[PDB]
């Protein structure tokens, strides 16, 4: 049984298109598929069932895959997700109620213990709820050699990059998260406890955890005050250079974290209004962790609603311009935390010549604000190596492929229950069974504290296919690892212990700091040989948008392959998110400019683990057509009026039926290849003329799912061929 997931947004409409096509071929070749609903909108409404009728309810597909990734043998089609904001779930929560989803509001201060369930419930959906559950496996990325010949033969531009480039990103030094960090293995399995101790007050139990043996566990905070004048800092160093003020952070999987990081920006950023309206606002209930678009909603009904408007226009005046999401909406960085995530955001910069857009949509070298060095370092780098010897040219670089650490929720990814705001001046100490203090840090008001888990198996397992990867392709492996953090420090003993037990003659493999790492992998593809990055988990997700973006224009062109650990597989369809953007287009202009390309990937693979007679038939022939698919270049077009999503699923499925009838299936896929290619012109005429209108799906979150495949599906010969 392949399960092929129903997610959100862009990926969500294409599926609309492409299931069908999928669906039909897996079933003439008895091959068994099904989706299951991990949308947004249906998490929320499979956790609220007791407000439902029958037909509402929806079976918690999350828990379902999450059982599923532990038995012997899965196989799930994993397409991006959204990892929600609280501006998000509270837009879905809306959408749904509307429509007679009667689910409960999220209480932001709960009255009763009833809201205060409610409340929880709604935080464990809020993040990175989907990938942290499915991921019981480390995760090989990587471009086919089919796709990388693409780029090379179709080359996109990587922008112009010279000394005279003056972009640059800002970083804290000191009273960050990798200033703070300590870091411990433990040989033996102990219990620890998380105590705060106030100058004045009480004493408090903030964390219990279950450590095994063999689990590297870190402890960090980042100073409020620290964090406070940087923003300052970086705020009058934007003004004075004339650079367009840019903030990348983590808000989505950051959960805890990057909110009130964001906070401190728009506090920051805002000062005069939150001073000259500090009561009104709290009494409005405004939480700048929410963005500017949630306090404008708040302020629509205040005495003090024009005053508050005219005093942002005053800042605005006297301030560095701020990097825009949509110049013709107003919307900025800093009016909803999810809009600018670092991983997707500082590579379209890169790309654009290191330019982002201000008010008036012209494109203006940027100040990249990135709190933390740890992983600031990587796109220092990056920017230093395009200054010296220009952008990086996709028809000459080689190709970076990525080892991620992250089975059962390592490092940064499993931090959200173990982060916590210190209510006081105190200090936090960590204690084991026999009470010895493992930890202590002196911590202030408003200070963001912070643990990790990273264990042995997932440690041991992510060098083993660092390895195995190395000594089939010969490639260079370079660990990414920062000796001048404890956490780095502690896998490097990790990975040379377990590196002992494996023949290193023939196992090319160094180990460098991001920085350095960054400058060898940028080096070894300027001369056009492939390398290999085996990074932690937010390397892994950081250098898959990184490299793939420079190198395809798109990280959503990579295989991402997880090998379970209990010997599953699962196969994510590329590297990249959900594309809200390319819905805007779709509903403006009925164009969806998503690639299914890492869709059509993720099913070779997930054929070839399947590896039934008919699997493996259907795997060499799917492999065949999307080779033919990129020959004859179908790829999406961008613009209304060109061929889209929808007429490259045509393609696809005109190819694969072709490459079927060469095969041992033939007689089985002869009239749906006749019938295709027969259809070719009329088929790609019914799909194009529906383009160059506004559309009605009936939803954004929850599409009504008539309308979403008349849209979809507008093309009545192939739909009669398809069902
Ligand atoms: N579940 C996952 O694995 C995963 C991973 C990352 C992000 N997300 C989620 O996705 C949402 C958006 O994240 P984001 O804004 O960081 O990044 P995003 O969806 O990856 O960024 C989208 C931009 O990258 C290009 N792109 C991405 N996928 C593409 C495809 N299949 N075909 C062609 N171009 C593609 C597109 O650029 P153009 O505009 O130039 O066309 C797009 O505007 C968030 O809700 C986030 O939580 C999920
Ligand atoms: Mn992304």
């Amino acid at each position: 049984m392949i399960i092929y997931t129903y997610t959100d947004e862009a990926p969500a409409l294409a599926t609309y298109s492409l299931y069908p096509i999928i669906k039909h071929f897996l079933e003439k070749a008895s091959i068994d598929i099904t989706t299951a609903d991990i949308s947004l909108a249906g998490r929320i409404l499979a956790n609220f069932p007791e407000y439902l009728n029958e037909d509402q309810k929806v079976k918690d597909y999350l828990q379902i895959l999450g059982e599923l990734t532990k038995k012997s043998d899965a196989n799930i089609i994993k397409l991006p997700n959204i990892s929600a904001s609280l501006p998000q779930l509270l837009d879905c929560i809306k959408e749904l109620q509307d429509k007679g989803f009667k689910v409960p509001n999220y209480p932001n201060e709960p009255k009763d213990e009833k809201e205060r369930l409610i409340k929880e419930r709604y935080a464990k959906i809020l993040g990175s709820a989907v990938n942290p559950v499915l991921r019981e496996g480390n995760s090989i990325r990587r471009a086919a050699g089919a796709v990388k010949e693409y780029a090379k033969a179709n080359p996109h531009s990587n922008g112009v990059w010279n000394k005279n480039t003056k972009t640059k990103v800002c970083y804290m030094d000191g009273g960050d998260f990798y200033s703070n960090e300590k870091s411990k293995i433990f040989e033996n399995s102990t219990n620890l406890e998380v105590e705060f101790i106030p100058k004045n007050g009480d004493k408090k139990l903030l964390k219990e955890l279950n450590i095994q043996a063999g689990e590297v566990v870190d402890a960090t905070f980042m100073s409020a005050k620290k964090l406070d004048e940087f923003i300052a800092k970086s705020i009058d160093l934007a003004k004075d250079e004339s650079l367009l003020y840019s903030v990348h952070l983590k808000a989505t999987m950051m959960k805890v974290s990057d909110p009130v990081i964001f906070g401190h920006f728009v506090k920051g950023f805002f000062d005069e209004v939150f001073t000259e309206f500090q009561g009104e606002l709290k009494a409005l209930g405004v939480n700048p962790n929410n963005g500017l678009g949630d306090l404008f909603i708040k302020i629509e009904n205040s005495k003090l609603k024009d005053k508050i408007l005219a005093k942002f226009d005053e800042i605005y005046a006297s301030r560095p311009s701020l990097s825009m999401v949509n110049s013709d909406k107003g919307i900025t960085n800093l009016h909803v935390p999810s809009d600018v995530i670092i991983d997707a955001s500082m590579p379209a910069m890169l790309r654009n010549s290191g330019r982002l857009w201000d008010k008036d949509a012209k494109e203006v070298e940027a100040l990249a604000v990135i709190p933390d060095k740890s992983y600031a370092v990587v796109y220092e780098a990056m920017i230093k190596d395009l200054k010296e010897n220009g952008t990086l040219d996709p028809s000459q670089i080689g190709s970076v492929t990525n080892i991620g650490l992250m089975a059962k929720k390592a490092e940064e990814y499993g931090s959200h229950d173990k982060t916590f705001i210190i209510e006081s001046d105190g200090q936090i100490i960590v204690n084991d069974s026999n009470g010895e203090e493992i930890f202590r840090f002196e911590v202030e008001k408003g200070d963001i504290f912070r643990m990790t888990q990273t264990k042995s198996e997932p440690i041991k397992n992510w060098v083993k296919l660092a390895f195995d990867r190395a000594k089939l392709t010969g490639e260079k492996a370079i660990f990414w690892l920062d000796e001048k953090r404890a956490h780095d420090r502690n896998l490097i003993m990790l990975v040379k212990d377990e590196l002992k037990k494996y023949d290193l003659k023939g196992f090319d493999y160094e180990i460098l700091d991001p920085f350095s790492a960054t400058l060898k992998t940028n080096q070894t593809i300027r001369e056009g040989k492939n390398i290999i990055s085996v990074t932690g988990n937010v390397l892994r997700d950081y250098l898959t948008d990184l490299y793939p973006i420079l190198e395809l224009g798109t990280s959503a062109k990579m295989l991402s392959i997880v090998p379970l650990l209990n010997g599953g597989g699962m196969f994510e369809t590329g590297a990249g998110g959900s594309a809200p953007k390319h819905v805007e287009q779709l509903v403006s202009e009925n164009h969806l400019r998503w690639d299914s390309l890492g869709e059509f990937m993720a099913l070779i693979v997930s054929l070839e683990h399947l590896g039934t007679q008919n699997a493996k038939i259907l795997a060499k022939a799917l492999d065949k057509a999307v080779s033919r698919f990129l020959k004859e270049d179908k790829s999406p077009k961008r613009r209304a009026g060109e061929p889209d999503n929808r007429n490259s699923h045509f393609y696809l499925a005109m190819y694969f039926a072709d490459e079927l009838t060469k095969t041992e299936l033939g007689n089985i896929y002869s009239d749906l290849a006749l019938n295709l290619k027969n259809n070719e012109a009329k088929i790609n005429d019914e799909l194009l003329s529906v383009q160059g209108k506004s559309v009605d799906l009936g939803g954004y979150y929850k599409f009504d799912d008539e309308k979403a495949s008349l849209v979809m599906r507008p093309s009545k010969t192939l739909n009669d061929i398809i069902n």
